[PDB]
Parts: C-alpha cells; sequence; structure tokens
C-alpha cells in the first residue's frame, strides 16, 4: 500500500525518490529505494555539526572557540555569516548557524575545523556510518550530478545515523541534547516533511537543495506513540529543475497516514 503509494508519487513527480523511516516504537522500517545512493546536500550539515560536538566532549570550552570570518570566506548563501565578516563566530554559532539557517559558510567553518571534507567522514565512519561519504565543501557538494558518488549516502543509512546522533549514544547527553534542541529550532522546514505530519506532532529536521532540482530533508519526530526517523530524498534529471518540497510533504502524509 505504502510502497505503491510512494511509487504513484514518484511518478507523478517526475525525479527519484529515496525515503527511509525508522519507528523507534518497535525498530520497524519502510524504505523506498533505501539502498540508492542520493546527493545530501545540506542534510550533511547535521553530521559535520555532530562532529564539532563529539569533539567538545573532550574540550569543553570548544563551542566557546572565535572562527575569523573573512570577506574571502563568504560563499553563496550566509545569511549569518555575512553579519560578522571582519569579525569571529564561536564554533557554537557557527554550528547554529549552519543547522537552523542553512548558512554556506557556516559549514565551511565546520568542515574546515574537522580537517575537511574527510574529517567529516572520518567521524561518520567513528559512529559506524559506512556508507556517508562528503568530499567536497559548500557550494560544490551540492552539484548533484546523476551518477556522482561524491557528497552521498543513503536513505537507509541516513536514517540509521540520524537515530543514532539523536536519541542513540553517538553523542554525550549533553551534546546530544544540544543536537537535538538546535534541530527543532530549524527554521528552513515548514515546508518539506514537516508539511506532511499531524501539527499536534513535534519535530526537528534539516533540509538541503541543490542541482537537478535536489530536494531533501532528514527529521526526527515526537508523535501518542515513540519517536520515528524520517529521511526523504528527491533529485530530478534535469540539472535547472525546480525544488520540490511539496514532493517531501507528500511522501511524509504518506508514510503518517501509514503508521
Ligand atoms: O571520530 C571522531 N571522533 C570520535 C569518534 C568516536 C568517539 C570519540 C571519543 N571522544 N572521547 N572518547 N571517544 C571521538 C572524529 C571527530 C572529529 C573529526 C574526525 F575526523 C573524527
Ligand atoms: O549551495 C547551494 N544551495 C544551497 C545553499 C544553501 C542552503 C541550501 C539549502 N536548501 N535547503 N536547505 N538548505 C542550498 C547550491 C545550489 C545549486 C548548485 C550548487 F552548486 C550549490
Amino acid at each position: 500500500a505504502v510502497q505503491q503509494k510512494l511509487a504513484a508519487l514518484e511518478k507523478s513527480s517526475g525525479g527519484r525518490l529515496g525515503v527511509a523511516l525508522i519507528d523507534t516504537a518497535d525498530n520497524t522500517q519502510v524504505l523506498y529505494r533505501g539502498d540508492e545512493r542520493f546527493p545530501m546536500c545540506s542534510t550533511s550539515k547535521v553530521m559535520a555539526a555532530a562532529a564539532v560536538l563529539k569533539q567538545s566532549e573532550t574540550q569543553k570550552q570548544l563551542l566557546n572557540q572565535p572562527v575569523e570570518i573573512k570577506p574571502a570566506d563568504l560563499v553563496n548563501y550566509n545569511p549569518i555569516a555575512e553579519k560578522h565578516v571582519n569579525g569571529t563566530m564561536t564554533l557554537a554559532e557557527l554550528s547554529a548557524a549552519a543547522l537552523q539557517y542553512s548558512d554556506n559558510t557556516a559549514m565551511n567553518k565546520l568542515i574546515a575545523q574537522l580537517g575537511g571534507p574527510g574529517g567529516v567522514t572520518a567521524f561518520a565512519r567513528a559512529i559506524g556510518d559506512e556508507t556517508f561519504r562528503l568530499d567536497r565543501t559548500e557550494p560544490t557538494l551540492n552539484t548533484a550530478i546523476p551518477g556522482d558518488p561524491r557528497d552521498t549516502t543513503t536513505p537507509r543509512a541516513m536514517a540509521q545515523t540520524l537515530r543514532q546522533l539523536t536519541l542513540g549514544h553517538a553523542l554525550g547527553e549533553t551534546q546530544r541534547a544540544q543536537l537535538v534542541t538546535w534541530l527543532k529550532g530549524n527554521t528552513t522546514g515548514a515546508a518539506s516533511i514537516r508539511a506532511g505530519l499531524p501539527t499536534s506532532w513535534t519535530a526537528g529536521d534539516k533540509t538541503g537543495s541543490g542541482d537537478y532540482g535536489t530536494t531533501n530533508d532528514i527529521a526526527v519526530i515526537w508523535p501518542g506513540r515513540a519517536p520515528l526517523v524520517l529521511v526523504t530524498y528527491f533529485t530530478q534529471p534535469q540539472q535547472n529543475a525546480e525544488s520540490r518540497r511539496d514532493v517531501l510533504a507528500s511522501a511524509a502524509r504518506i508514510i503518517a497516514e501509514g503508521l
């Protein structure tokens, strides 16, 4: 039923849809193209922020560390970082800016703090994600070229990792709480997964988009039942395709009605 509905949605959308649900009530999973690779785009910002949080477990002052923002550091979407040019932002501010505003300059500073895109991948491997790969910095990590393995993961792997980070023991308790607080404070998510969920439910999420009309969202959801983790990835055959947040909302609604 749910599988057929997601297939119909995908067909009418003209693109390629990837879905992974984990229901933590009983570990049930719903997968649609769960093991195909998709470009993560800004959903990768969660892994970068989480890695810096992991570093902060052994450097308790790390989130207070100032980082210089120079004019040359500004890239293509810098809603927070542009205010601090020729000044500084703390690693906490950079994490919040990347997660809650999807600031690309902020993400680049997180990547640099981790020793480059490979440092983000190394953290993923350390927590048991063998699928995630970050290869590039912003903005080129969002090129989303069909068939390109760079900066991709699978819906199954990202759902598992998001669960470990937000509901499991990948991070210390304080760090896990901070990540959840940041995600719940996202400003960019109302039109995506959360648009397809009952209004009484609470959630945190991280969106992403790129070329090929790539439109992504990953969410942790608190419904009268145990939390859910939901990943919805979507990408289209033409480089200049329009974003389709409505497709993510539709996939989420199909999932929610199928519960
Ligand atoms: O894997 C990483 N850190 C990590 C992973 C798992 C456990 C721990 C740890 N911290 N204190 N004890 N163990 C650290 C990591 C963090 C930042 C950058 C990087 F490349 C790797
Ligand atoms: O950087 C890009 N997009 C971008 C930048 C900042 C935030 C987001 C975003 N989309 N949904 N959440 N965040 C997307 C980008 C778009 C097209 C091609 C490209 F190379 C990069």
